[PDB]
Protein backbone atom coordinates (compact mmCIF):
# COMPACT_ATOMS: atom_id res chain seq x y z
CA UNK A 1 0.00 0.00 0.00
CA UNK A 2 0.81 3.86 0.15
CA UNK A 3 -0.41 6.87 1.08
CA UNK A 4 -0.30 10.65 -0.18
CA UNK A 5 -1.12 14.10 1.40
CA UNK A 6 -0.95 17.53 0.93
CA UNK A 7 0.77 19.25 3.64
CA UNK A 8 -0.23 23.16 3.94
CA UNK A 9 1.36 26.19 6.28
CA UNK A 10 -0.99 27.09 8.43
CA UNK A 11 0.18 30.99 8.33
CA UNK A 12 1.72 33.52 6.00
CA UNK A 13 5.21 32.62 7.44
CA UNK A 14 5.27 28.84 7.07
CA UNK A 15 5.84 28.22 11.33
CA UNK A 16 4.29 24.85 11.05
CA UNK A 17 2.52 22.51 8.39
CA UNK A 18 -1.30 20.77 8.82
CA UNK A 19 -2.07 17.45 7.07
CA UNK A 20 -5.75 16.56 6.69
CA UNK A 21 -5.81 12.85 8.59
CA UNK A 22 -9.12 10.82 8.61
CA UNK A 23 -9.93 9.22 12.29
CA UNK A 24 -13.05 6.95 13.12
CA UNK A 25 -15.73 5.79 11.49
CA UNK A 26 -17.66 7.75 9.87
CA UNK A 27 -14.67 9.77 9.30
CA UNK A 28 -13.61 12.66 11.65
CA UNK A 29 -11.24 14.98 9.52
CA UNK A 30 -8.59 16.90 11.82
CA UNK A 31 -5.54 18.77 10.55
CA UNK A 32 -2.30 17.31 12.24
CA UNK A 33 0.72 18.47 12.37
CA UNK A 34 3.30 16.16 11.50
CA UNK A 35 6.55 15.94 13.45
CA UNK A 36 9.08 13.54 12.79
CA UNK A 37 10.76 14.90 16.32
CA UNK A 38 8.00 13.01 18.29
CA UNK A 39 6.31 10.23 18.52
CA UNK A 40 2.71 10.29 19.89
CA UNK A 41 -0.28 11.16 17.65
CA UNK A 42 -2.45 13.20 19.92
CA UNK A 43 -5.40 15.38 18.86
CA UNK A 44 -8.13 17.77 20.37
CA UNK A 45 -11.49 16.29 21.60
CA UNK A 46 -14.31 16.06 23.26
CA UNK A 47 -12.63 15.22 26.46
CA UNK A 48 -10.72 18.37 26.26
CA UNK A 49 -10.70 21.03 28.83
CA UNK A 50 -13.50 23.51 27.29
CA UNK A 51 -11.38 26.73 28.09
CA UNK A 52 -8.60 25.27 26.11
CA UNK A 53 -10.71 25.13 22.95
CA UNK A 54 -10.41 27.92 20.71
CA UNK A 55 -11.39 27.29 17.23
CA UNK A 56 -9.92 23.77 16.43
CA UNK A 57 -11.74 20.76 15.18
CA UNK A 58 -12.19 17.99 17.82
CA UNK A 59 -11.78 14.32 17.79
CA UNK A 60 -15.46 13.13 19.50
CA UNK A 61 -14.89 8.90 20.11
CA UNK A 62 -18.61 8.37 21.28
CA UNK A 63 -19.31 9.29 17.67
CA UNK A 64 -16.75 6.64 16.38
CA UNK A 65 -17.88 2.96 15.63
CA UNK A 66 -14.59 1.89 15.65
CA UNK A 67 -13.22 3.52 18.65
CA UNK A 68 -12.39 1.87 21.60
CA UNK A 69 -10.60 2.99 24.88
CA UNK A 70 -7.30 1.88 25.54
CA UNK A 71 -8.44 0.80 29.06
CA UNK A 72 -6.08 2.60 32.05
CA UNK A 73 -3.62 3.89 29.63
CA UNK A 74 -2.64 7.47 29.82
CA UNK A 75 -0.07 10.36 28.16
CA UNK A 76 1.87 13.00 28.98
CA UNK A 77 4.35 14.76 26.32
CA UNK A 78 6.40 17.91 26.67
CA UNK A 79 8.32 19.53 23.66
CA UNK A 80 11.28 21.56 23.11
CA UNK A 81 9.43 24.82 23.03
CA UNK A 82 8.06 24.66 25.98
CA UNK A 83 3.94 23.21 25.53
CA UNK A 84 2.42 20.42 26.37
CA UNK A 85 -0.30 17.66 26.31
CA UNK A 86 -1.92 15.20 28.32
CA UNK A 87 -4.96 12.38 28.36
CA UNK A 88 -6.22 9.37 27.64
CA UNK A 89 -6.14 7.08 24.84
CA UNK A 90 -8.65 5.45 22.16
CA UNK A 91 -7.64 2.76 19.57
CA UNK A 92 -9.44 3.55 15.88
CA UNK A 93 -8.87 3.70 12.46
CA UNK A 94 -6.54 6.17 10.88
CA UNK A 95 -6.13 7.05 7.40
CA UNK A 96 -3.81 9.47 6.01
CA UNK A 97 -3.90 10.25 1.62
CA UNK A 98 -5.49 6.35 1.37
CA UNK A 99 -3.34 4.77 3.74
CA UNK A 100 -5.40 3.20 6.41
CA UNK A 101 -4.36 1.80 9.59
CA UNK A 102 -6.41 -0.15 11.83
CA UNK A 103 -6.27 -0.12 15.78
CA UNK A 104 -4.28 2.96 16.04
CA UNK A 105 -3.82 4.46 19.15
CA UNK A 106 -5.36 7.80 19.33
CA UNK A 107 -4.21 10.09 22.16
CA UNK A 108 -7.61 11.93 23.50
CA UNK A 109 -6.23 15.43 25.07
CA UNK A 110 -7.86 16.19 28.07
CA UNK A 111 -4.95 19.33 28.65
CA UNK A 112 -3.33 21.06 26.31
CA UNK A 113 -0.83 24.28 27.19
CA UNK A 114 -2.11 28.06 25.90
CA UNK A 115 0.27 27.63 22.90
CA UNK A 116 -1.87 25.08 21.11
CA UNK A 117 -4.94 26.45 22.67
CA UNK A 118 -4.03 30.19 20.77
CA UNK A 119 -3.19 28.08 17.50
CA UNK A 120 -6.47 27.47 16.14
CA UNK A 121 -5.44 25.85 12.84
CA UNK A 122 -3.91 22.91 14.70
CA UNK A 123 -6.01 19.92 15.32
CA UNK A 124 -3.08 18.00 17.05
CA UNK A 125 0.04 15.75 16.66
CA UNK A 126 0.87 13.11 14.22
CA UNK A 127 4.74 12.01 15.62
CA UNK A 128 6.74 10.33 13.29
CA UNK A 129 9.75 9.98 15.43
CA UNK A 130 10.95 6.48 16.43
CA UNK A 131 7.91 4.88 18.57
CA UNK A 132 10.73 4.04 21.79
CA UNK A 133 9.85 8.31 22.44
CA UNK A 134 5.97 7.30 22.67
CA UNK A 135 4.48 8.79 26.22
CA UNK A 136 1.66 6.69 26.66
CA UNK A 137 2.04 4.23 30.12
CA UNK A 138 2.27 1.93 31.12
CA UNK A 139 1.79 0.03 27.42
CA UNK A 140 3.91 2.37 24.97
CA UNK A 141 1.58 2.42 21.62
CA UNK A 142 3.20 2.61 17.83
CA UNK A 143 3.26 5.33 15.41
CA UNK A 144 0.89 5.69 12.34
CA UNK A 145 4.41 4.96 10.16
CA UNK A 146 5.69 1.78 12.78
CA UNK A 147 2.06 0.69 12.52
CA UNK A 148 1.95 0.96 8.62
CA UNK A 149 5.62 -0.04 7.86
CA UNK A 150 4.85 -3.85 7.64
CA UNK A 151 2.24 -3.05 4.35
CA UNK A 152 3.54 -0.50 2.60
CA UNK A 153 5.31 -1.14 -0.80
CA UNK A 154 8.55 -0.09 0.92
CA UNK A 155 9.05 1.07 4.38
CA UNK A 156 9.72 4.64 3.92
CA UNK A 157 8.21 8.28 4.20
CA UNK A 158 8.99 11.67 2.44
CA UNK A 159 8.86 14.80 3.43
CA UNK A 160 8.50 17.46 0.45
CA UNK A 161 7.84 20.65 2.22
CA UNK A 162 7.19 23.90 0.38
CA UNK A 163 8.05 27.57 0.60
CA UNK A 164 5.16 29.98 1.04
CA UNK A 165 3.36 26.94 -0.83
CA UNK A 166 1.88 22.88 -0.34
CA UNK A 167 3.58 20.00 -0.07
CA UNK A 168 3.25 16.57 0.40
CA UNK A 169 3.78 13.82 2.41
CA UNK A 170 3.67 9.95 1.19
CA UNK A 171 3.72 6.59 2.92
CA UNK A 172 5.39 3.87 0.71
CA UNK A 173 7.13 5.36 -2.12
CA UNK A 174 9.49 7.73 -3.59
CA UNK A 175 8.42 9.71 -6.09
CA UNK A 176 11.36 10.15 -8.54
CA UNK A 177 9.30 13.43 -9.93
CA UNK A 178 9.31 15.42 -7.15
CA UNK A 179 13.15 16.20 -6.80
CA UNK A 180 15.98 16.79 -9.12
CA UNK A 181 19.20 14.89 -9.49
CA UNK A 182 20.02 12.03 -7.50
CA UNK A 183 19.02 11.26 -3.69
CA UNK A 184 21.91 11.17 -1.08
CA UNK A 185 21.58 8.68 1.65
CA UNK A 186 23.44 9.54 5.20
CA UNK A 187 23.38 7.23 8.22
CA UNK A 188 20.84 7.85 11.25
CA UNK A 189 21.38 6.77 14.71
CA UNK A 190 18.23 6.02 16.36
CA UNK A 191 19.57 6.09 20.15
CA UNK A 192 17.58 8.87 20.93
CA UNK A 193 14.49 7.91 19.38
CA UNK A 194 15.28 10.36 16.43
CA UNK A 195 15.90 10.69 12.66
CA UNK A 196 19.40 12.14 14.15
CA UNK A 197 22.41 12.04 11.73
CA UNK A 198 25.33 14.02 10.92
CA UNK A 199 25.59 16.45 8.34
CA UNK A 200 29.36 17.24 6.86
CA UNK A 201 29.53 21.31 6.85
CA UNK A 202 27.92 24.32 5.80
CA UNK A 203 28.82 27.75 3.59
CA UNK A 204 27.07 30.90 3.83
CA UNK A 205 26.21 32.41 0.79
CA UNK A 206 28.70 32.00 -2.06
CA UNK A 207 31.81 31.14 0.86
CA UNK A 208 33.67 28.62 0.95
CA UNK A 209 32.44 25.00 2.15
CA UNK A 210 33.44 24.37 5.95
CA UNK A 211 33.97 20.89 6.08
CA UNK A 212 32.71 19.86 9.58
CA UNK A 213 30.25 17.42 11.41
CA UNK A 214 27.22 18.78 13.10
CA UNK A 215 24.95 16.04 14.54
CA UNK A 216 21.13 17.12 14.65
CA UNK A 217 17.97 16.00 13.98
CA UNK A 218 15.50 16.03 10.83
CA UNK A 219 12.57 16.92 12.77
CA UNK A 220 9.09 18.70 10.83
CA UNK A 221 7.96 19.75 14.05
CA UNK A 222 10.57 22.17 14.34
CA UNK A 223 10.28 25.55 12.24
CA UNK A 224 13.50 26.88 12.33
CA UNK A 225 17.31 25.76 11.74
CA UNK A 226 18.87 25.06 15.27
CA UNK A 227 23.02 25.09 15.01
CA UNK A 228 25.75 25.49 17.11
CA UNK A 229 26.66 29.08 18.00
CA UNK A 230 29.81 29.03 15.88
CA UNK A 231 27.98 28.50 12.51
CA UNK A 232 24.95 30.38 13.18
CA UNK A 233 27.56 33.84 14.44
CA UNK A 234 29.44 33.02 11.35
CA UNK A 235 25.75 33.41 9.03
CA UNK A 236 24.43 36.37 10.94
CA UNK A 237 27.96 38.13 10.32
CA UNK A 238 27.49 38.53 6.56
CA UNK A 239 24.25 40.18 7.22
CA UNK A 240 24.63 43.88 8.22
CA UNK A 241 23.13 45.36 11.30
CA UNK A 242 21.88 41.98 12.66
CA UNK A 243 22.84 40.99 16.41
CA UNK A 244 21.82 38.40 18.76
CA UNK A 245 19.11 40.16 20.97
CA UNK A 246 18.64 38.24 24.62
CA UNK A 247 14.98 40.39 24.96
CA UNK A 248 13.28 39.14 21.26
CA UNK A 249 15.18 35.79 22.21
CA UNK A 250 17.49 34.94 19.39
CA UNK A 251 19.50 36.66 16.12
CA UNK A 252 17.48 39.72 14.70
CA UNK A 253 18.16 41.68 11.29
CA UNK A 254 17.06 44.55 10.11
CA UNK A 255 13.99 43.78 7.21
CA UNK A 256 15.26 45.77 4.81
CA UNK A 257 18.44 43.43 4.34
CA UNK A 258 18.90 40.78 1.88
CA UNK A 259 19.92 37.61 3.07
CA UNK A 260 22.25 35.10 1.52
CA UNK A 261 21.62 31.86 1.34
CA UNK A 262 22.91 28.86 3.70
CA UNK A 263 24.04 25.79 2.87
CA UNK A 264 24.53 22.34 4.73
CA UNK A 265 26.47 19.17 3.20
CA UNK A 266 24.84 15.69 3.06
CA UNK A 267 27.60 13.43 2.57
CA UNK A 268 29.33 14.72 -0.37
CA UNK A 269 26.10 16.87 -1.77
CA UNK A 270 24.96 20.22 -0.96
CA UNK A 271 21.46 21.42 0.29
CA UNK A 272 21.17 25.09 -0.28
CA UNK A 273 18.79 27.08 1.72
CA UNK A 274 17.98 30.37 -0.08
CA UNK A 275 17.86 33.73 2.06
CA UNK A 276 14.22 34.12 1.68
CA UNK A 277 13.47 30.73 3.41
CA UNK A 278 15.16 32.55 6.25
CA UNK A 279 13.22 35.39 7.01
CA UNK A 280 10.87 34.74 9.44
CA UNK A 281 9.63 38.54 9.17
CA UNK A 282 8.76 41.67 11.76
CA UNK A 283 9.65 40.59 15.45
CA UNK A 284 6.07 42.77 16.42
CA UNK A 285 3.68 43.92 13.78
CA UNK A 286 4.96 47.01 12.12
CA UNK A 287 8.49 46.69 13.15
CA UNK A 288 11.30 46.99 11.08
CA UNK A 289 13.30 44.43 13.09
CA UNK A 290 12.90 40.78 11.65
CA UNK A 291 13.35 37.42 13.36
CA UNK A 292 16.00 35.26 11.96
CA UNK A 293 15.19 31.82 10.63
CA UNK A 294 18.60 30.14 11.31
CA UNK A 295 19.19 30.39 15.42
CA UNK A 296 21.42 28.94 18.26
CA UNK A 297 20.96 25.45 19.27
CA UNK A 298 23.27 26.27 22.46
CA UNK A 299 21.16 25.14 25.41
CA UNK A 300 18.84 23.06 23.52
CA UNK A 301 21.13 19.98 23.46
CA UNK A 302 20.65 19.46 20.39
CA UNK A 303 21.04 20.58 16.61
CA UNK A 304 17.77 20.76 14.74
CA UNK A 305 17.06 20.95 11.05
CA UNK A 306 13.75 21.89 11.24
CA UNK A 307 11.58 23.34 8.29
CA UNK A 308 13.79 26.20 7.43
CA UNK A 309 16.43 23.52 6.18
CA UNK A 310 13.94 20.17 4.93
CA UNK A 311 11.85 22.72 2.93
CA UNK A 312 14.55 23.53 0.87
CA UNK A 313 15.10 19.50 0.07
CA UNK A 314 13.26 16.12 -0.89
CA UNK A 315 13.38 13.88 2.54
CA UNK A 316 13.61 10.78 2.41
CA UNK A 317 12.70 9.16 6.10
CA UNK A 318 13.90 5.46 5.35
CA UNK A 319 12.43 3.22 7.82
CA UNK A 320 14.54 -0.32 6.51
CA UNK A 321 15.61 -2.56 9.00
CA UNK A 322 19.15 -0.35 9.50
CA UNK A 323 17.45 3.44 9.29
CA UNK A 324 18.40 6.11 7.12
CA UNK A 325 17.95 9.31 5.77
CA UNK A 326 17.54 10.98 2.46
CA UNK A 327 18.12 14.23 0.62
CA UNK A 328 17.55 15.84 -3.07
CA UNK A 329 17.51 19.10 -4.12
CA UNK A 330 14.45 20.04 -5.89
Amino acid sequence: STGSATTTPIDSLDDAYITPVQIGTPAQTLNLDFDTGSSDLWVFSSETTASEVDGQTIYTPSKSTTAKLLSGATWSISYGDGSSSSGDVYTDTVSVGGLTVTGQAVESAKKVSSSFTEDSTIDGLLGLAFSTLNTVSPTQQKTFFDNAKASLDSPVFTADLGYHAPGTYNFGFIDTTAYTGSITYTAVSTKQGFWEWTSTGYAVGSGTFKSTSIDGIADTGTTLLYLPATVVSAYWAQVSGAKSSSSVGGYVFPCSATLPSFTFGVGSARIVIPGDYIDFGPISTGSSSCFGGIQSSAGIGINIFGDVALKAAFVVFNGATTPTLGFASK
